[PDB]
């Protein structure tokens, strides 16, 4: 969708005689994008000379060429945006320097946006770099000064190259950050062993890059602490979730591979079994239990009181929409709440596909639908913030999951409908990205009718309605 910007440069000056088919040419690239790299010095120079002198906002792009190109090239077709970024960078100041020489327009002039790019991208390399090391504390002040940026990058924000940057670094950040979680940070000292167990390989399995010592944790807090393994272990439903660390548990090694054709007794999912041996808290770091609520494959005189008053606790605190704005920080926070029960992006993911499979008393169908409305509505979470950025980018992205339902669930149309028909989604999308008129107006301040008009149809194109 790119276009090629010398055959547009072409066709720009055989048609400089008439401004609207001149204007219908230059519009090739404000809908679709440049890629920064056939953004060099000498096709700068000669966009300009092809564009009519006067007319619509002509004047605007020749007077500020280096903000209208910001503003519609794209650097995420790169095998390093980052370096292309830089390289568009020194291009547009070769540029400014080999033709040096109105205050209408402070933060859209040519100076003014190069340093400001510049900026950004000196915080963005620095932040790039910090995190390649890492494949108060750090996370902290990585995530405030990338915000910083942000904020300073406010007039800049919906230049396609600046809002492709900063939803590149933001993605990144995210996943960065969304890895660090250390088994020790979550222990609690009222742990069971059926819960310590659970939580080894819990963390070992989604967190090993932070978690390496759980190996040789595992092993020893298996050989020579446990005690009551064979109380919540048997030799029966959501047993075939249990299987992977019921082995691991059984040989004493996080890292055995499936066994050689060997049976093994299965970590329990007897109800009563798991009331005894592992904290209401860590439900969710049981499958099989999970499993059995889901498919409702229990007994009448199965006590489910204390899963259902976890669930209750966690509807009340996770599942309203927050009244302030959250910014990176809060969203960071929730994801280590929500990994605290247990729920992660692909915790999430499989818990939502096992709630598909369709199922008596009463009680026990009030759990599943209790179950249901958190997992979607964690699941919802999980898909926005791994693509979020407070830029118009993210907008588009999280219009598409709140009001399509998209996922990657299996199942047929009228199932997918059908479950989420009983889900109610009020869970914290107040996600950081707004562009009002209040910073609008303040960036268009010596803004001429025509000038008005071509800012308002690109933000238009990038935004949708506001």
């Amino acid at each position: 969708s790119t276009v090629d910007f010398k055959k547009l440069i072409e066709q720009l000056r055989a048609r400089a005689t008439d401004k609207a088919e001149a204007l219908n040419t230059v519009s090739q690239l404000e809908i679709g994008a440049v890629d920064a790299q056939d953004v060099t010095a000498s096709a700068v120079r000669a966009f300009v000379g092809a564009l009519p002198s006067s007319g619509y906002h002509f004047g605007f792009v020749r007077q500020n060429v280096v903000f209208y190109l910001l503003s519609h090239a794209t650097v995420q077709t790169a095998r390093d945006p980052l370096y292309a970024a830089e390289q568009l960078h020194e291009q547009l100041d070769r540029f400014l320097r080999h033709q040096h020489d109105e205050d209408r327009l402070p933060f859209y002039h040519n100076g003014a946006t190069l340093t400001a790019f510049q900026k950004l991208l000196q915080t963005l390399r620095e932040i790039q770099t910090v995190i390649a090391e890492q494949s108060q504390p750090l996370v902290r002040r990585v995530i405030t000064q990338l915000e910083t940026a942000a904020t300073e990058a406010r007039p800049y924000v919906n230049c396609r190259a600046v809002a492709e940057l900063l939803d590149l670094t933001y993605q990144r950040l995210i996943y960065w950050a969304c890895t660090l979680m250390p088994y020790v940070l979550f222990r609690r000292d009222t742990d069971t062993e059926l819960d310590t167990v659970l939580l080894m390989h819990f963390f070992y399995t989604h967190y090993r890059s932070v978690n390496g010592d759980l190996a040789v944790e595992f092993q020893n807090y298996v050989k020579n602490s446990v005690r009551h393994m064979s109380s919540f272990v048997s030799s029966s439903p959501g047993a075939e979730h249990m299987r992977d660390v019921s082995y691991k548990l059984f040989v004493g090694n996080l890292q055995a591979r499936d066994a050689s054709g060997l049976m093994f007794p299965i970590i329990s999912t007897r109800i009563s079994t798991v009331n005894l041996y592992l904290s209401p808290e860590r439900m969710f770091f049981h499958p099989g239990l999970i499993s059995r609520l889901l498919s409702e494959e229990v007994s009448p005189r199965a006590n489910l009181d204390a899963y259902a008053r976890v669930c209750d606790r966690v509807l009340e605190d996770h599942l309203h929409t927050p009244r302030r704005v959250q910014r990176l920080l809060d969203l960071t926070q929730m994801v280590m709440r929500l990994v605290e029960l247990g729920f992660n992006h692909d915790t999430c993911a499989a818990y939502a596909q096992m709630a598909l499979i369709q199922p008596s008393s009463l009680f026990v169908s009030e759990i599943r639908e209790k179950l249901i409305q958190i997992i979607y509505n964690f699941y919802t979470f999980f898909m926005c913030l791994y693509v979020y950025s407070p830029t118009f980018l993210f907008d588009h992205r999280r219009r598409l999951i709140l009001e399509q339902h998209r996922s990657t669930l299996i199942g047929s149309k009228e199932e997918l409908q059908h479950v989420w028909s009983n889900v109610t989604l009020n869970v914290n999308t107040h996600f950081a990205v707004q562009y009002t008129e209040e910073d609008f107006e303040a960036h268009t301040k010596g803004a001429t009718e025509a000038e008005r008009e071509y800012l308002y149809r690109d933000l238009h194109s990038k935004w949708g309605v506001h």
